[PDB]
């Protein structure tokens, strides 16, 4: 067939339930410890009890990227009705560089499951221009489809996600 059925991100409905279809254009590299995060790695709540490192591509060193953590899975994956759950919210990061050098306007928040297995999902997308983006009011039923309507971030250039569950 045509259509794609085996992506990680299409099988586990983060395109669907939080992204849109994109094209992965950008590199992105989130290491919690000496841990690189793929997608659907499991990760225990202590190994993400700090934030992570993240490492971005790009090939324009004007441009700057926004980075969205988000878990749609809250309280549980059964009954989300806090989809999402806005973890950390980084803007400004300039191209080729990291979250250390952009801007950290919701701090990170480390993810605690206390029901099912959760998906913590990373995108990031580039900016109109620097200082666009503002940050939302709350972190409970966060939209990023509407954020990133709002603040005219366009499509994600990347995404990857963990599971975590509480130990
Ligand atoms: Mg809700």
């Amino acid at each position: 067939m045509s259509i794609n059925i085996r992506d990680p991100l299409i099988v586990s409905r983060v395109v669907g339930d939080v992204l849109d279809p994109f094209n992965r254009s950008i590199t992105l590299k989130v290491t919690y410890g000496q841990r690189e995060v793929t997608n659907g790695l499991d990760l225990r709540p202590s190994q993400v009890q700090n934030k992570p490192r993240v490492e971005i591509g790009g090939e324009d060193l004007r441009n700057f990227y926004t980075l969205v953590m988000v878990d749609p899975d809250v309280p549980s994956p059964s009954n989300p009705h806090l989809r999402e759950y806005l973890h950390w919210l980084v803007t400004d990061i300039p191209a080729t560089t990291g979250t250390t050098f952009g801007n950290e306007i919701v701090s990170y928040e480390n993810p605690s499951p206390t029901a099912g297995i959760h998906r913590v999902v990373f995108i990031l997308f580039r900016q109109l221009g620097r200082q666009t983006v503002y940050a939302p009011g709350w972190r409970q039923n966060f939209n990023t489809r509407e954020f990133a309507e709002i603040y005219n971030l366009g499509l994600p250039v990347a995404a990857v996600f963990y599971n975590s569950q509480r130990e």
